[PDB]
Order: structure tokens, then C-alpha cells, then sequence
RNA sequence: AUUCUCUCAUAGGGAUAACGGUGUGGCCUUCUACCUGUUAGAAAUAAUGGGUCUUCAGUUGUAAUUCGUUGCAACUGACGGGGGGGUGG
């Protein structure tokens, strides 16, 4: 297996998935265009296929060109390794608004140069893996950072009073001296090859301080770059986590947290930059009072951990809310708020089509698409296994049911609303149909009709509720754990 | 998929595996009779293939009967696990001695429930993974406990004065109350599902107290036994690793190791059995004094870590020069010191098979095969890629040049010094061949004399050596990884 | 060893104390005290009525010292023992001791410092695996009578007989 | 001993410490020091007139550590000693010290770590009841003339005599 | 051309119209409780078209119990927010 051959095949498998992606971007935007076409009848906008920018940037940016040409590039990319001569080409950086007010530097190497990136730092992390701190990212989005907050959650339970503190390391990784990383590369037991301390060093030289973040670099010069911060800690006794550009070290005792920060501005004067924190607080059983500045939750990505349960942060609340508020909205309300109901059509005969998909919509982004059946079937043992999709999959260590029961409720309540103001709009236009089924049921009575109503065998109406899913969602992690359900 | 199917492809693989290691030890011993017919002549004995004894303990201890009924074993079992009536038959035990005056009670559990043991047992470990400690290993030669040894060699060179302790969990794991166990189930996160903790619970209730050590399921009740030890052991700060019976833990603080012995008691106590130090010392670079009873060498494994380097235990060397001399004596002096030499090829004409033989020998327990022109291609960037067998590849953390020399220096010595007693017999017997080529060559020769001579184009008389081998383990370490040259 | 501590204490630190730790001393009482001290020039005097009250209030601060240092002791006549499971607060009370016999302005001497282990395991520091309190040897496995008690009793028996 | 040390302490590390703990370096004094340095290739000329400050700021650091740790020192030419009434001190400044080293890229080896006691009470860790500073035995009791420099002074009166 | 093929190949040449995907439905097959017409059929079932619950906690009875707990009834306790304006207890 030559390193062209490895060059080719990693190439080829990132353009190829690229593509693939495109495709369905462009096939799902003719389906959604049919479905417009049904939904706003005449005012239905015409299709519009994009193709990302970054695509004309440069050409080895574009998915189609380097799969048309990969075998020269990787040829030419492979004597370059070779040579000791490969530089990797300029990422197509955007600078993103963070919500503290800082810069996010999303960074997009090209294809080939995330392939060499891929094939070469993946290899690293996997062979210098138990040299590297447990609850150690690269991505927020990454999917095992759940288990560092199932760590965090279970201490916060087990320990009634921690002491965390929460830090950044945006600056530390944005500008990080080159002479500090290089510095590890032959400490902890590291095994660096020297052709991958040449890539290391190489995509180090095509940026000048600092570490490429969220990129397939990321995560390898960050744990080389924080391994003696991580010992240190780990000797003082702290727990901690690093996430993107973020940490959260907790533990039972004061000083120990104290310690923790001595230790980081140590680290941060030995990398000649500095980490700043958000800062230090007391998570207690809520009612018991607190010594120190204290706060009884603590926001976690998407979640807020508190000794008592884990739940969804009121930011992922609000989002929930308005994509299934902007379902009912699309579907309900806004094809009749336009100046024209040319080619709409229009709720009778005791069918609203829009409802049912509607109803549909808010299903797949709850459920993923599963009916309350499937999840019984689940639930009592009829069923060994169920698919976890839907937003609730990005939620699997959630366990407050009076939440999900207050969303429920939420749901209701809106649906309610929204079809009241679709009959009140109807009645404007000139369709009297409160009488009709989708418009008749009170808010009581909503979830039991719909419940009960059948299209083409299979109950399509009946409203999607958090609490079951929550209950499949429980049993799978008792069955499969954190990983299987989070990936099928 | 169903438990049934589940059951059958298990138990299937695992007696497959049996059955084609029994045909591949029956087909060594075959080729191994032939040579040895013609090394010991007509004094050579008689082949006599054996069958495992406990195979006729029981029939599902037999491979060949599981693979013959393997359906309707899996029916039952899958039956009595619905059913919640299963239990493993008993494990056909051999307590065996232990150097330290103990015994080591091996369990062999029947086919059926060995396979029911991995299947469920892997499926826990596997889904508990991140609530484990680092290094906790079941087996001794679990092949993963060198990257406990790495971190400590690390840290036993980092920290010029590293306080380290030893302990033997043998009767906590003989005698564990299962109550305690049980009440494990639901702490620290672990994901145990209904079905597993029934299977626990029978595996458990096969035996009265203890964990089966050596088994399927001794890492997951080990580790789910010792969660709170781990947790304690982590937050006073001290690095420990659990392999097999056996603990290690190091700090390089003496309180920190004090307290690690308070809480190792205070956890036995709460288990109602005790955990006994094989106990506690400091070990510093060598030379420099110590205030404690101090050791400058730790024996892990087949591995003496000492703060300056890693090196092959002293027992691990005799056990090399005991394989390597009877190797030699074997070929080369044995068959010589029969009644008769009838049969006996002698050697003449300056070749001597039987010097072949035990050089090829001698490079197959060392080097695997190797030529050291292999290894050489490999050290020099002509192969991409050596496969690394043979005695080196279970001590691929050495890195004592000084030990390699003597052993190479040995491996000659012993070759001339038993090449001289074969032609004392062979003259003593009537063949005068001092002259020849195998006897004539002096100590400081036999290495130059026998790297020059070539049959088949292929120089099989090359004395191997252990420096050239861990040049190429050092690279490949360097290039893969522990867990690429441990398995490839 | 808090012989010389006894034999030769400043009677101005045992005054001072009198008023310190809630201690109830009536003025009549401190008469009678300063009345004994006075029959004597330095030190409090052993073996007597008011032994115990004089060694504990004068003390009073050296155990509250080691009561906080976590160390678990006793005194017994001119005698103590601290025990800890911590290596560190034995020689903190070491220190401790070493203070209050600075503000006593007179010293106390240990007999020194060990580690008591179950036994067959091994020790770091100087190790003794028996301790010598009063007539018992108490080990981490049982406690028994001392030797030098055994030759007495032996002793008794052979001359009842002898005799 | 830090004798290694100061053999061979890279000059990058002597020169990052130019402009830290307050240290008032003007730029011609800073030219001065880069040169000497520079005549010199790694290392700080010892027992010259510039030891002294190199040695100084060098150790600056390892100087703060110590005083945090709580531990007491002094450094006399190439050695150091380093004492305190805890034992967990003394080995903190062992770390403290290895990783003052690492930073400094060259390594400082002991002669190790002992214990000074008054003379007849015991030890638990090797100790040792005097301890040699230049031409002093420093103990618990007293402070006397090395025997080295006794046998000096015996030579020296002996010679007179004996010319 | 995003297809196919050549150049000591992160770039350039050619030759052909194809390549790459999407929704629906079909078969294959993975797992899926119960009651039912009406089609086949000799009660063995299959495709079909309608319907019901399916979870958790405690109490009590019962069986096992290595003293962690486990199977079964069978009774109730939850199992679809919040807010604004009036209004009754």
C-alpha cells in the first residue's frame, strides 16, 4: 500500500461523498418545490439550485473537479510528501459571530488537503488514543461529548454540592505558539512518525500561530498541545472536559477548582498566550443554599445538568418551539395570508390536507417519522429494537418528564391556535369551516380525535408526544447505550 | 434479529474455532513427528495426538458435539433466557499453583454458556466503556495492559521519584459478596439492561460467591466491582492499573499513595473481603539515595520499568536463553546422546542440517522468519511495512540496548559452545569433523562466517539478533502504534 | 515523655491558663491550686490528688491543637501516644508538641515515630508491628499481654511453687 | 548540585527571563549580558563577576516555586539546599525542582533528602544528625568546624611546627 | 462534461453522449400481541380490511430466594404547558 494509493483512495472517498451530497441536496429541493408548488399554489416561488461558493473559489475546492483529476492530484500530492515539499493550499476561512461577541474561524481546506488531513491525523489520534484525556473534542456537535456529560451529570447527582468552573481556549488555539506544539511532539509516550511530524509541521506552516479549529487537525495538536495541562489536572484531582474551544472542570472541593486555575494561567504563560474564563460557581440539590456565587444548572451544549435531572436548555427549548411553531405556520397559516389562493387548495369535506402534513412534519422532526405503535411495540417488548431520529436522538441524556410534559402541552396548545386562525382565515376568504373536523375539536380533545382518525390504515394524525419517545429513548439506552442510539 | 440466532452464530463460531484449533494442532504434531523421526533416527518416538481431557467431562465441553446440535442448544438456551430459567452448567475448574504459593482457579465454562458469556459480556463492556478506569485488563496477557505499562515507563522517567504500591485482589475476586455486587447494577451510569442483568445474575448464581476469573464476564463484574475503588483511587490523584488479580498504583506524592491504601481498605471492608499488598516503595534514578525502602525496578509483566529504561524481566530472559539453548541442544546434542544413531543423518561435507534446523528455529522464536535483510529494507525506507513476530513482539516496550547485546552475545557463545560438545559426540561416536564447517569456526567468527554463507540464494545461517529486531520494533512503535505490531 | 514537662512547667503558664477553654476554677479553688503550686517552686507535682487537673489544664491547647491536626491520642501519666492513619499529621503533631513546649519554656522528649502494619506486609518508614501500652502489647491482629508481664506472671507461679 | 545547569542552561531561557518578576534590565545592560553570553555559547561563566545575576534571574522562578511551597533554601555557587520542617515540602521541591529542569532543558541531579534530629532521638526515613555547610557541621545543637577544616588547621599549626 | 482515456500530472490534452442521484410501488427478509368479517379450506393457515392495549410507581397475596432480588395476579397514582381579561365557589 503506497501513499499514493492511500492519497487516491482517501481523495476519491471525500470528493465522492461531496457529491453525493449535492445530489440529494438538489433532489430534495425538487421534491420541496413540488410540494410548494401544492402548498402556495400560484405565489410558490420557482426553484433556485446553488452550488457553494467556495466551489469558485478554487477548482479543488469543487467535489466534481478533484474526482475528475484525483489521480494527478494525488500523483503530484504523493511526490510532494515524498520531496518534503507539500504545503497545504489556503483554507477558504469565514470568520462566523459568536453569541459571546467573538469570531468562530470556520476554516475548509480543500479536498485534498482534508483528505491528507483525514488519512494522516486520524491515523494519529488512533495510535496515540491512550495517551489523551478522556472527555477530550474537537466538534461541539461531535456525538461522544454526551459521555462526557453523563460524567458531569452523574457526579452533579452523586456529589450534592461541585464546584465547576468553565473556561475558553478560543484565543489559545487561534494563536498558539508553533515552537510550544513542536515542543511535544516527543513528550507522553507520543508516537509521531516522522513523515506525520512533516504533514504536522506542514500544516502548521501553511498557517502561521495557531491551530486550525473544527477541522480533522483539530483535535490531535489540541490534546498534544493541552496533555500537560490534562496531567496536571488530573493529578490535582479535577474532572474536566474540552469541547471546541470551550472547558468545564468540576469537582467536590474549592480548593481543587482554585488549583485548577493556577494550573491553567501556568499553562497559558508557558504557551505565551492566554485562556480566559466565560467563571467559577457551586451546583447544589436546589432549595439547600450556597456558600460562594452559586448556580443550580449548568448549560451544556443543548443540555442543562443539575444535580436533580438533566433537560434541554431553554435555548434548545425555544428552538424546538419554533421549528414545530413555523411547521403549523408554513402549512396553516402562511399559504393563506397571501394575496392569491390560486392553486391552493382549500380544507373540506372534513379533510385538511395541510394538517396531515403538518402533522406529519412535526412527527419527523420529533420521531423521525415513528407512530406511537411502533414506540408501545418498543416499550413492551413486542418490538426489539427502534430507530432513534428526530430532534429528540440529539437529546438522549434528557430525564426531566415535567419538561417533555410541559412541550406536550406546548403542542397541543399551538396546533390548537393555529388551526382556530386558519379557520378564522378561511372565513375571511370566504370558507366557513369551523364545523369541519380539523377546526371543531376543542383543546381537550385534540389528541383523542386525532388519535383515533385513520388514513389508509395507519393513525397519521395522532399528535407527537415527547414523553413517549423519552420512555423509548430510556429503554434504548438501558438496551443499546449512548453510541447506538446517537448512531444507528 | 432474534436472541435465537443471536445464540446459534455464537455458539457456531466459537466451537468452529476449537475445532480448527484441534485439526491445526493435530496437523502440527504430524509434521512435527516427521521431523523429529528423522532427527532422533529409529529412537524417535511415536506420534500420539491427544483431545482435550475435559471434552469428555461433559459433551457440550466438546466442540464437535456443539457444532453437531448447535440448533437445538440455542433453542433451549434462548428458551430458558425468555423464560428466566437459565443457568451456565458448572465450568469444568483446574485451581492450578501459583509462584507465590497460591492458586490460580481456572474456569473453563462450557461451549454454550462460554459463548453466552461473550455475547452478552462484550455487548456490556463495549456499552460501558467510558464509565471504566484507563487500565483495568482481566487477563495478564491481555495484550491492551502494555499501555499501562507505557504510561507508567512514562511517568517512572518523567518523575524522577515516583512512590509506587502493589496489590494481589485474589480473594476479593474468589469471595466477593454478591450483594455488593448487585448493588452496583445501578451506579455510576452503567447501562444494564433487564436481559443482562438476569444473565449476570445466573452467572452468578452458577457460583455462590466470587467473580469466575479468566473469563468472559470477569472484566465487566471486575470493573462494575471496583467503580468506586477507581473513582476514589482518581480523585486522591494517584494512577493505578488492575491486571487480572493485580493492582499498581503510583504518585509521586507519599501521602497520595498512604491514602490509596486507606481507601483500598475501606473499600474492602465495604465488600466484606480483603485486598492484601503482595507492598509500598519508591523508586528513584539510580544511584541517587532514597528515605523509604526504596527498589530502582518494578516488575510489571515480562517487563522490569526502571526509571532510566524499560528491559525484559529477569525471568523473561531466562525463559528466551531456556528456549534458545534447547533449541540448540535439541538439534544438536540430544539426538547424539541416544543409545543409537541409527537414522541420525551426521553431519559431513561441511553442512549440518541440524545447524539449519536450530538456526531457523532460533530466528522463528526471535525474529519470526525474519531475514536481516528484511528488517533492514524496513529500517531503511525500502519496505513500507515489517511484520513483527516471534519473542520481540511480546516485549515491544524495551528499550535497554545493553540487555539485546548480552543476549546476542549469549546466543553466540551457546551456539559455539554446543556446536563444540556436538563434535565432541559426533568423534566420541566415530565422525572426526572438527574440520568441517559447522565446528571449525571460533566464537568471534561464527556471526561474519555465517551471515556469508547462502543456501538457495536465501542466507539461513545468519545468527539472530535481538539489537536488529528492536531497531525495527523501535520504527514500527514510531509507525503504527502498540496495537498494530502487538496484532497485525 | 512529658516528665520533665511535669517536673519543671512554668506555674505563670498554668496561671494563665486558669481563665481560658470555659474552664469553671472558683476563686477559692485558684487559691487552694496557686496554695500547692506555691508549696512547690516549679513543675506540678506527679502521682497526686491534683495531678490530673493541673496536666489537663495545662494541656488544654496541646490537645486542642492535635484534636484539629485530625491525630487521635492519650495521655497517660508522664506518658502519650498519637496514632493517625496519615503519615503528615503525626509529624505536624510532632511539631505541635514542639510548639507548646516553646511556650511551656521546657521540652518534651519522645521516648519515636512508626508505622504499625498487619503482619507479613512490609513497611516504608521504620515499622513496628506490636506496641507496648502499659501491660498490653496491641498488634493490628489482637492484643496481648506483654512480655515483660508474662515473665511477671511466670514469675508469681514459679515462686508460689518454688515456695 | 546545579554545577550541569549552569554548564550548559540554554541562552533562550536566560533571555526570556530578561523582562519578568520586575527585573530593570536597560537595553545596554541587556547588550552587555547577550554578549558575554554570546562569547560564551551555552552556560553562565561561574565564579565571575556576571555568575551571580544569570545565576539570579535564571533561577528566579525556581526561587518563587520553593518560597510558595513554604520551603526554605539557599544556593552557594553550584549547590543548593533546601530545608523545612515538612517532609511533603521537601518533596514537593524534588518535583518543583525536576520541573524547573525540564524547562530549562538541562538537568540538576542531588549529591539526597534527609532528616536532621537532636542526637539520640531516632529516625524514621535515613537520617543524619549533622550536616556539612562549607566549612561548618551544622546540628541540631551546635554548629562546629567541618573535620575537613579541622584537619586543615591541624595540617597548617603541625607544618609551622614541624618547619 | 461530474463518463472514458493519455501526459514524469494540485496542471494540461483529447474521444463519446453518458454518468451520478431522488419520490412512489413491487419482490426478497429482519422483529411484531390479541379479536374479528370475507377470499381461498376441510379448522392447517396465507394475503388482505377494521378494531383494542402495549409504559412507569406503590400496596397486598402468592412461588423461588445463595437474603441484592425475581415471575404472576389485582387495586389505585400520575401518563398533553403557561399567560392575559372577566366570573363563580
Amino acid at each position: 500500500m503506497k501513499l499514493e494509493q492511500q492519497i487516491q483512495r482517501v481523495i476519491l472517498e471525500e470528493a465522492k461523498a461531496l457529491i453525493k451530497d449535492y445530489h440529494e441536496y438538489h433532489n430534495r429541493v425538487h421534491l420541496e418545490s413540488v410540494r410548494n408548488k401544492k402548498r402556495l399554489g400560484d405565489s410558490a416561488p420557482d426553484k433556485k439550485i446553488h452550488r457553494p461558493n467556495y466551489w469558485s473559489f478554487d477548482k479543488k475546492f469543487d467535489p466534481f473537479y478533484v474526482k475528475s483529476n484525483y489521480k494527478s492530484i494525488a500523483r503530484s500530492i504523493a511526490n510532494k510528501i515524498e520531496n518534503r515539499t507539500y504545503l497545504p493550499n489556503e483554507p477558504f476561512t469565514k470568520d462566523v459571530p459568536k453569541p459571546d461577541g467573538g469570531i468562530r474561524k470556520v476554516s475548509i481546506y480543500q479536498i485534498p488537503d482534508a483528505a491528507i488531513s483525514k488519512l494522516f491525523f486520524n491515523r494519529l489520534l488512533a495510535k496515540n488514543r491512550h495517551r489523551f484525556s478522556s472527555f477530550s473534542y474537537a466538534y461541539r456537535n461531535d456525538r461522544n461529548v454526551h459521555f462526557a456529560i453523563q460524567d458531569i451529570s452523574v457526579d452533579l447527582k452523586k456529589n450534592e454540592r461541585t464546584f465547576l468552573a468553565e473556561f475558553d481556549f478560543s484565543d489559545f488555539f487561534g494563536s498558539i505558539s508553533h515552537s510550544f506544539l513542536n515542543e511535544q511532539f516527543n513528550e507522553n509516550g507520543f508516537y509521531i512518525s516522522p513523515e506525520e511530524k512533516f504533514i504536522i509541521r506542514s500544516f502548521l506552516r501553511e498557517r502561521k500561530v495557531g491551530i486550525p479549529q473544527g477541522t480533522s487537525i483539530s483535535l490531535f495538536l489540541a490534546n498534544l498541545t493541552c496533555w500537560k495541562l490534562d496531567q496536571d489536572l488530573e493529578r490535582e484531582g479535577v474532572k474536566f472536559s474540552r469541547y471546541a474551544d470551550d472547558t468545564i472542570i468540576w469537582s467536590q472541593e474549592y480548593s481543587k477548582i482554585c488549583n485548577a486555575f493556577n494550573i491553567i494561567t501556568n499553562f497559558s504563560k508557558s504557551a505565551g498566550i492566554k485562556i480566559n474564563p466565560k467563571g467559577i460557581s457551586l451546583l447544589t440539590k436546589k432549595g439547600l443554599p450556597s456558600e460562594i456565587t452559586s448556580k443550580n444548572n449548568l448549560d451544556f451544549l443543548g443540555y442543562t445538568l443539575s444535580v436533580e435531572n438533566v433537560s434541554i436548555k431553554e435555548k434548545s427549548v425555544k428552538k424546538i418551539k419554533k421549528q414545530i411553531s413555523y411547521i403549523l405556520y408554513r402549512n396553516l397559516i402562511q399559504p393563506l395570508k397571501k394575496t392569491s389562493l390560486a392553486g391552493q387548495t382549500i380544507p373540506a369535506n372534513d379533510r385538511d390536507k395541510n394538517f396531515l402534513i403538518a402533522i406529519c412534519e412535526i412527527r419527523r422532526y420529533m420521531y423521525g417519522g415513528l407512530s406511537k405503535s411502533q414506540i408501545k411495540d418498543y416499550l413492551s417488548g413486542r418490538s426489539n429494537r427502534l430507530y432513534f431520529k428526530g430532534i429528540m436522538s440529539f437529546y438522549p441524556l434528557v430525564n426531566d418528564v415535567e419538561q417533555l410534559k410541559q412541550l406536550d402541552g406546548w403542542i397541543v396548545s399551538v396546533i390548537y391556535r393555529a388551526l382556530k386562525l386558519r379557520c378564522q382565515l378561511l372565513s375571511k376568504w370566504g370558507y366557513n369551516r369551523s364545523h369541519n373536523f380539523p377546526f371543531i375539536l376543542d383543546r381537550e380533545d385534540i389528541v383523542d380525535k386525532c388519535s383515533k382518525k385513520t388514513i389508509a390504515g395507519r393513525k397519521l394524525f395522532e399528535i407527537p408526544s415527547f414523553l413517549l419517545i423519552h420512555k423509548a429513548l430510556q429503554k434504548g439506552l438501558q438496551e443499546s447505550g449512548i453510541e447506538k442510539i446517537m448512531n444507528p
